[PDB]
């Protein structure tokens, strides 16, 4: 409650464009990084001096728990590839509401805290839509242990299609 989360950011999307399976060929090949960030408001430093968010998703499988899986749909989705969402300092994220983003450190007033989300191969991907969703969770650094918005909030990358093309 130091601060408040911007309705802006609490339910939000990103779009990742086109990206060819050539692109996400095997292992650890990712598409280019979208910018994204979690905006906080009414920010009191009386309270709070720093900020840092966890999200929270199905992840592809058991060995790449920073990558999330992607939705089924009608005309098959893309697979050996998710998304991954990198904090502030590059690094993809644990996807199980536990591992927070490096903090932010705030001004009063308004703050953000930024992201990246790209795809991330785990193997060579096949093409299909590429769409994903997540939770995440803001939490403080202040006195008495800090504290947490209550808000839980929702990040969706859409829009996504890898193809098999030149």
């Amino acid at each position: 409650a130091a601060c408040a989360v911007d309705a802006g950011s609490v339910d939000q999307t990103v779009q990742l464009g086109q990206v060819r399976t050539a692109s996400l060929a095997q292992e650890g090949a990712t598409s280019s990084a979208v910018g994204f960030n979690i905006q906080l408001n009414d920010c009191d430093t009386n309270v709070a001096s720093k900020a840092a968010v966890a999200f929270l998703g199905t992840a592809i499988d058991a060995g790449h728990t920073n990558v999330l899986a992607l939705q089924s749909s009608a005309a098959g989705s893309a697979t050996n590839v998710g998304v991954q969402i990198l904090d502030r300092t590059g690094a993809a994220l644990t996807l199980d509401g536990a591992t927070f983003s490096s903090e932010t450190t705030l001004n009063n007033g308004t703050n953000t805290i930024p992201f990246q989300a790209r795809y991330f191969a785990t193997g060579a991907a096949t093409p299909g839509a590429a769409n994903a969703d997540a939770t995440f969770k803001v939490q403080y650094q202040g006195g008495g242990g800090g504290g947490a918005n209550v808000v839980e909030g929702k990040f969706h990358v859409t829009g996504g299609n890898v193809t098999t093309a030149a």
